[PDB]
């Protein structure tokens, strides 16, 4: 949370996840902010600033679920950090395709529009322990 971070992550507490959101995605987010809004106030508690290969380490949110968390990425950030995503998908047991089923702007900007999705695809994270 100083100034060079890449992205920033937020809790959604109404799917159980948390979404994140980067430096060059100007869309609106599950948050109901950019990323710019997000960086005018970052670390207070609900989100923090990240590198992006942080989300790719087998220590991300260890405590409080992994990878499993996330339902909702910039299209883009999914395209960076593709292979090795899918290779810590395989390796945390949620199967190659996870990816796929991790909402982003493509699905919606908004958890209205994303919950549905995520119950289609059987996302992971709405049947974990309370985020919280
Ligand atoms: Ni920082
Ligand atoms: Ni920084």
């Amino acid at each position: 949370s100083c100034g060079c971070f890449e992205a920033i992550m937020a809790i959604l507490p109404e799917c159980n996840g948390i979404m994140i959101t980067t430096r060059d995605h100007a869309g609106m987010t599950p948050s109901g902010m950019t990323f710019s809004t997000l960086a005018g106030m970052i670390q207070t508690p609900g989100f923090m600033g990240i590198g992006r290969t942080y989300i790719v380490s087998k220590k991300f949110i260890s405590a409080d679920g992994g990878i499993a968390r996330i339902v909702w990425m910039p299209k883009s950030l999914k395209d960076f950090l593709h292979d090795e995503f899918v290779r810590r998908s395989v390796e945390e047991g949620l199967g190659e395709d996870f990816i796929d089923k991790i909402a982003d702007e493509t699905i919606g900007t908004t958890v209205d529009e994303i919950l549905p999705y995520l119950e289609e695809k059987g996302h992971p994270a709405l049947t974990m322990d309370p985020i919280m």
